[PDB]
């Protein structure tokens, strides 16, 4: 009830859905050869940690739980939303510090770049539309999830309904409130080895911006999961 | 029982087949390489996500749950009967794809993998128009028969794991062997005829193909090629799982 | 009972059908990938046919023989115990056979370039082509494997346990080539309704023609494959039913 | 109780084993391009079906419920009665496996995959018999820590689901890192010896390859180079395990 | 409670963690023409049988369930009652990684897959010991921030299947990550000096390699350069997790 609680909880899945993205980039580094969705898929699956972890634990994932919310029966939203972040932004510095990456000569941290990078390049309605398709998803997967008797039930009924919006490339703001800025970061902050390894130069990635992140993603991407969930609410309401 | 509700519920139900013919798409995206019935399989196992989130969720997917019905009423119904909701959970199922059409153009989608996702839709819809009306009866009650067989074990199960992982294997079967649902084509199809026609040049050029090239993804062969041959081997299909189920 | 038993014979037939439909499906095109792991993968797709006759209630011959010993609790007699096995042998095969002509119809063995068609042909050909007695033995080994994995499943206490115990069991022995007889009713005369009106063009996209196929006929079929086969899964299952009445008393 | 009884369960694990074994050979047939460890784990994940079988059917393979044993007993057991039917089950494991194997020969199914099959269990066996004894020993050790910590662990379970899949990884494990187990031995090293004895000029044609390059593959050998000293450490495997569970026990 | 009991249940996590490892080598032997993060996902999925192990046997494993410790005292527990046996568990542990070194030397299982078993040991134990003091801390705390979540999930099932199957993505994910897990290293970095001291010629040829190209595998630099930093980091990481924990129980 502890508007304090609610906001550790938020923290605590910020940091629960940057493992998640953690897990997706260690799992499809190196997989260029492989077929895309395949790669993806495997991706996603393992994705799908984070929103175990947030829903077995009891964490408050941004907008995650609003069908719950509803089923029984809200400015706190600014409070996980900023938890969330908080939490994103923490793990952007432990992964940091941690030196990973390095991880496979380096192709750890291309693989964060160059996702981050995707993520700034939609149109502004594509961003909103790709934040429809990714909360769909996350509503339905915790949806489904609250049906559950055992812990089994409970994790492995989201596996799918995540893995889906991931290997897709849908857009979800939290879980991007790791990944752009962990680009940034790195871009920024890459030693002369790492882009020797790479093949690459900071120049190369010139999108990423904190302004880029806020306005070509975070915006429409946080706007079109509102949408997203919204849809399910009002879906929910006449039924 | 409202027939209002029930529209909602078949809309829900278009969205969740769409959402597992969008899944489909994106694990077999790039799969060329890969032995064709294992790029399938793994597809297949994907798109058991709509099915899954139709039962699990209570929405309406035109006569997946036909078998329940009959037991349920302990066997007390005519024909008649079983099929008042049947144009109500159609329709409604269709608006349900379209919508999630219109949402996935909107999204940029197609371009994914340098527009291979793209190409995809457009293999996979310009597939589905090629068929003998006879085969496409066939494929569609082959279909039936295996989500029917699904949505019915489903039923049985208790928990959470039983009702939707018992379904993975039967759905996965239909899709991988390419047989027709109705359903899931008003998304497959009319995707593939919107990224026809509307689909950048980029697109075309990143891809190396051509508009000409898929001349048979047009509305019309979408209906009398495909939904209409489909519809009626889903709706024998179904029929066939009913006539042994009664006797019991 | 008798009528009620022969649909549920016929249902079996339809099951174990979908079963080597999702088979072949699965290592269609799979010549490249290692021969154990394609055949695992399609073992474990064929399961869906076992998975389908326990959860549904369906008869598939012999398979729940160890059942119904355990049932009788030593009580009973083999004279028995086979009243209406021809009646869901039979069930059985015309269950198969209605999904041979379901497949065929649907033009499906030209999916992937004819290679889906190929797959039954030289799946097909394949069982005609042992020895008497190594079928015997592949038919003995089939039905172990089918026997234990219907009599695990009935210790099962929700659908997980009863659908999933199975899988394993089934996967081995198909992936094997293990030889069972209703599960060969389908795929055998598939394979000879396949060469025997495959269009000209499925011919040439294949690379073959119906002469590299000669063994593929329907007395070649009852020969060298169903009964042998036959005798086989009937002699597994009696293995089993000797071991656990001797375990019981 | 009831030797008879013992001895055709036993007979049964010796069986089911078998399959497992076999299932393992036809998962890696001609994996050979594929990475080791993976084709293993495979292999490995497919082996399981054996200890399934004999936990799931009340089969009795040698030694394996050393520690449910003496957990039922509340460690108030000697070694003595522990040990009261290994000699009958091990025989009777032994008649199961040999039964096996005699059915997998007359299956026709080491031509399978045009010999693969078969080559990979002379390719199998024959690695079993060039280990020196403490290996051998060492080898053995590791095998029966991993079957007796699987079916401690599958004795927790309430459920089919609980009891089966509980022992897939330890059993994968055991089994991909080609740990030596007694009575899986006892099927594959004779289904070596066998093949190599009695297989066609047609198979040894079919896999560019000759008797004469089996030659260790013998009875003895088998017997003396793996059986002896991996019975060994599979005993003093399980023992670890059954004197660790004493303590745990003893300790209020 | 009793000490010479929690003892011997840390040797027992120490044997489950070495476990857990050979396997993670076993699985990624012959993996470097796949893609890395395919590879060590696989891995770190059979790495996850370790902790299976250690929760469903009750095994003693390091600060692992910490959290547990914590919630059973609805948080009214100090942080000196939470080390109160850190130390008996961390040497029990460190035996029992020891003695699997010992075990799986003595197997020869370093010359598996033609030296490439024991290759993969050498590398990933290398690898270990290339960290700042900076980066070695921070994948610590990773690494334990991963084990005690998975744990604290497994105390929420109640079937077998949960409380197993609930840790095998978080553990897998740490593992296949390259994070840092002082227990875990007991093993593999002493297994990688053990074959590099000892490893015969034909190993060294077989795999084209020679002890000076390892020359940081040392008994030293292995305590210097990882398991005082990683250890520092795993308890920083449980401490992270502990302290979440008593606010949100502080708060209703
Ligand atoms: O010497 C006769 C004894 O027979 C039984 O003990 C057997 C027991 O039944 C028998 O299973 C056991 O076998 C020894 C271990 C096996 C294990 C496989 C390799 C061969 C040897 O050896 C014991 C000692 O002979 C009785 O239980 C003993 O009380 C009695 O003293």
């Amino acid at each position: 009830k502890h508007p304090l609680k609610t906001f550790y909880l938020a923290i605590t899945a910020g940091v629960f859905i940057s493992i998640a993205f953690v897990f997706y980039i260690t799992a499809t580094t190196g997989t260029g050869t492989m077929p895309f969705g395949m790669a993806k898929l495997v991706g996603g699956i393992c994705f799908s940690l984070g929103l175990i972890l947030c829903v077995v634990c009891g964490a408050d994932l941004f907008t995650s739980t609003v069908l719950i919310v509803v089923a029984k029966a809200a400015k706190n939203w600014l409070n996980v939303y900023f938890g969330n972040l908080v939490g994103a932004l923490l793990f952007v510095l432990l992964m940091w510090l941690s030196g990973e990456y390095m991880t496979a000569n380096g192709q750890w941290g291309l693989n964060v770049l160059q996702t981050a990078d995707h993520k700034v390049h939609h149109t502004f309605i594509e961003a909103v539309c790709l934040g429809i398709l990714a909360n769909l998803m996350v509503c339905l997967a915790v949806w489904m999830s609250y049906s559950g008797r055992s812990l089994m039930d409970k994790a492995f009924i989201m596996v799918l309904p995540v893995a889906m919006f991931v290997a897709s490339g849908f857009e979800h703001s939290i879980a991007n409130m790791f990944m752009i800025p962990m680009g940034i970061v790195i871009r920024d902050f890459a030693s002369p080895e790492f882009w020797t390894a790479v093949g690459s130069a900071p120049e190369n990635f010139s999108h990423l911006t904190v302004m880029n992140f806020i306005t070509d993603n975070l915006i429409p991407v946080t706007i079109g999961n509102i949408i997203g969930g919204g849809l399910l609410v009002g879906l929910t309401y006449w039924v």
